[PDB]
């Protein structure tokens, strides 16, 4: 009944040539179910779990956090879910999160997940190598990553679950109504954003620089090598239009029309959000995202759950929704 | 272990005075779980399950239909759901369905469910008499009924599941787009709509009369005792604005602003619809209803499921979604001393 | 070493004639130190502790909250503070909080505190009946109440401590930049605000109706008997100027010029706020309030404390700052 | 139990080459708490305490001054503060005070404190050599010094307390408002400023020369080797803009934007001032400094205290505020295994 959590450094060649000094080797965590050693010919579906901004895979693996080893041991032992391998990669970068996106400044972090990571895990652990047996999920930045990766690679991942995803679209606290934007445009050096953010405002400044490096990089500008999607003119913030359209093009809410046929190849799509979600862009755009899917008649599941903040019920969502979702949607048979 | 399905005729006084000949006694089916005999102190939560238009409770009870007795026996035996009482009433009427709505022509069918029926079940079977332990659900015309009953009586039902609900709003095949409205406005007698509908046009003709009797009755207008929401002028269908407004007042999509505080008292709300739903208004308005709830930040569950038509996956939705939803949302015990103290306010 | 907490219903005649159905009798809680019965001639200074919006005195008294009986027992037993009587009144009303203010709709809640309550406690418990021996403190709505009561009645209370006070001034999330204002102006009945607020937005709508009843009541308008300080014109929120000036006149940040001489009669003034305070008007106006005092050369203490949200370190502030403050500032001798 | 105060002369190499004759060896006073002899494994946090202008460490050590030995003996005996080492250096120079600042004329007095002095104390006494266990504080010119040293060396000092700090910014009696600037610009010799200042004008004259040597030195300009921030033209005082800009660059009120990340590494920041502070610039700029920190949401403590002049309640502030502040903010043990593991990031 005891599974195992393995931590290992793997090659990350898709990150080669990034300008931020991030390494081209990266650590991951892999949960192997309890039967792995006692059933040596069995093969397992795989669930890829992505952490949020400023986070690492310790979000999932730490006993003080989600404690995925203990959770998966009990969930399997109790018969609530079938046995699957769970992979939690690090997606942290010098700006505290790369948003799982390909960028000339941060590296090809999208390629890192669907090529470097998946191919490593499949070559080293007894996975079923079919998209029908591969799921992807995440919280916040990880929900953004999960959705975009599934919409762009439905021949790699067939089921996706986004817990309170960030950056679906430009609404609420992501637009110019956020006073943090004016202070972000005025940042002079990297030392101002070096430390862990101490406040909401610092969190927004850091995230905005990270998103700019991911969505609208600039191999030339200083000090962050980014273009911002906004600009200051006469002390009023306004759209910086070329970089703004780049942001819109990376944002899944505005991608559905373009990707409808690929999205229809997914076996399962789930999105949820807490009634008490404190990031207004998440509250707003998660409902907009389900509406955009439903107006295209795309199968999916959507829930606003009572009393949930951004974080306070994520354990409950794992134990009562997300892990069950993959146990139902993934194919547990091996050809 | 084996539960029992009980069929019995019950008083339906809320139907007294209806103009259509429908009886003031009505049959119901009640599932009692397997422990009912050997646990005399035990009381159970209740799920009320409502059939669709042209249907009866045989949709739920018949062996070649959903076979609810066998389904609950197995869902409970295998531990997938906790023991609950399931009640399946008849809501069929002379126009093949009364949409669980109060009307001077059809009878007070909303009152029949939340008063006549609930009170009968609670007096004759060992139910937990708390809204927290009462749920309501239905398919199509019954999904309409479950939602409206839950929004109107959140002090009676705490959880609602609507499978491909009809009549949420006025879109698609419920509007003058539907060429059936012209033929409906020219109907001459009940004889023309007595047989079972065989085609799509006959289904719509029969349903539009039923809905008019439910939503816009007219006690003086033979032969059907209805006002239609539409009317013909030159040969083009236009709104009949006073009856039209009455239909809108009966449609949950347009009541969310008004009933918001009551909708917020429900502990569970789920709506689903098949990808291949043939009734365009169901496809359109279920998405609108979920959007309207999310715009108000109202907690709820919504699913468009792959491959489902109006009817073809109801068994699968019962077995993999609906019954487990009530097992989670309903209270299966009374609150204990620590729960009472913990649910008090400490600020 | 064991003190006692007494709960009793007292007369509240200052609330007579309020339009909200709130009773003219009100419950209070009184902490009597351990020596009360063993030293029958001793008299004690008194500390009045005010709870915040949607709260009751259970904030202070409940074992699941601040557990004032246990806290005061230990603080005294350990010698960290001298013995004082602590009085925690209820200030809750039909709109979930009266803001300790006199109003023709809510009742004379300011008079209830400094007349009804103080005179009751002095007549029934062995207090020292001198302003030099009377302190007042509160959190949020209670910090607002504490400051205004001390500035208006420095001949009753001589020392005041405001923990993260609400409603010092019109900044941040209290102005029209709060999207909750437009939805507040459109409220049609009391049933929409009857239940406990479930979300931040509901919290703002309820608070705004409560503040309007307190600051700008209207014996005639419907359904809340209030005037709002804002109004909708062409779908844009703008100042409703007569009621707006009423709000400004009740708001301590703009009162300092007028009340400087009375404020200089206070023996002690303290205001604090957490670095991570989530209500932007509190973060902004608490700093503005210390600056307004310092530019008038008014003695006072001010602290922004690392890592504190609106609530997460209030226990620590009581145990390391507030109770020590009154033990230093109040006169423990009896004439 | 009884601590000890030690007086000793130490190397001051950072002062080498100064133009004023000040020695490259400097006396300091060190308080060692009462347990120092009988707890040989025990190491202690260190508080560095800086005197004001025209003062020396006798402000802290002398029996009729603050009598720091007796004060610490009693604060520690009574349990009001934990045992710590207190270091009181001399920062007096030929102009009666060097403002703890690096200057080609006066010497590198900032380096003297954070390098020469700290390194000497750590090599000769049982200190905890972690910034988390080192604090710095001072009165007036020493409050200026403590703040600037803390903002510039947050990897050395983690907590700072400034009592009525001087020179935070250019306001009030530091500007051309002060009629003393005219008399200062006409000074002819060091002889005119050698005696102890007796009046207010003599205090300002002597201080303005000292500050010019600290903030705007001029290696070539006899007789004082300073540039003044002001100059006379027709007989009206105007800014001497290059020296003026140099003064502003030395003033903490104007460095908060630049040093923000370093200021945020301090675990404690406190500033206070008496209600009856006679130096108008101290009264004005301490309030501005607290506002400038709050505008940036920088955690800190600020107090205007009743009845206090520049000097008259320093003992009370030591005994009821400052020493207890370092007992709270400084670490008195090394971190244990659980603290190390708990301070790691788990997200």
């Amino acid at each position: 009944h005891a599974g195992r959590l393995i931590e290992v450094k793997i090659p990350a060649p898709s990150l080669k040539g990034n300008l931020l000094g991030d390494p081209t080797e990266q650590s991951i965590a892999v949960y192997l179910p309890a039967s792995y050693e006692s059933a040596p010919a069995k093969r397992y579906p795989t669930l890829y779990l992505l952490h949020g901004y400023t986070g690492t895979n310790k979000t999932w693996t730490s006993p003080e956090a989600m404690n995925i080893r203990a959770m998966m041991d009990e969930m399997i032992k109790s018969g609530r879910v079938q046995e699957m391998i769970v992979v939690a990669p690090n997606g942290w970068n010098a700006y505290k999160g790369a948003f799982y996106t390909n960028s000339a400044v941060t590296g090809n972090w999208e390629d890192y997940i669907y090529r470097d990571l998946v191919q490593y895990v499949d070559a080293n652990y007894r996975t079923i190598t079919r998209a029908e047996s591969r799921g992807i999920a995440g919280h916040s930045m990880g929900g953004y990553g999960a959705l975009t990766l599934a919409m762009n690679h439905a021949d790699v991942f067939s089921a996706v679950y986004a817990l309170s995803p960030c950056c679906l679209g430009m609404e609420g606290d992501f637009t110019a109504e956020n006073s943090a934007w004016l202070k972000t445009l005025r940042l002079k050096s990297k030392e101002q954003i070096s430390a862990r953010p101490r406040s909401l405002e610092e969190f927004y400044q850091n995230a905005f620089v990270a998103l700019s490096a991911a969505f609208s990089p600039n191999l030339t500008r200083a000090p962050f090598f980014v273009d911002f999607p906004y600009q200051e003119r006469d002390g009023v913030v306004e759209k910086n239009e070329p970089a703004f359209a780049k942001w819109r093009s990376k944002m899944p809410l505005y991608m559905i029309g373009e990707k409808k046929a690929d999205i229809l190849k997914l076996r399962g799509i789930a999105i949820d959000v807490g009634e008490k979600e404190e990031f207004s862009h998440i509250r707003i755009t998660t409902g907009q995202f389900s509406k955009a899917l439903s107006e295209q008649n795309i199968p999916h599941m959507f829930e606003i759950y009572q009393g949930g903040t951004h974080n306070n019920k994520v354990r409950q969502r794992l134990e009562t929704r997300l892990l069950q979702f993959f146990s139902e949607k993934l194919d547990f048979t091996n050809p």
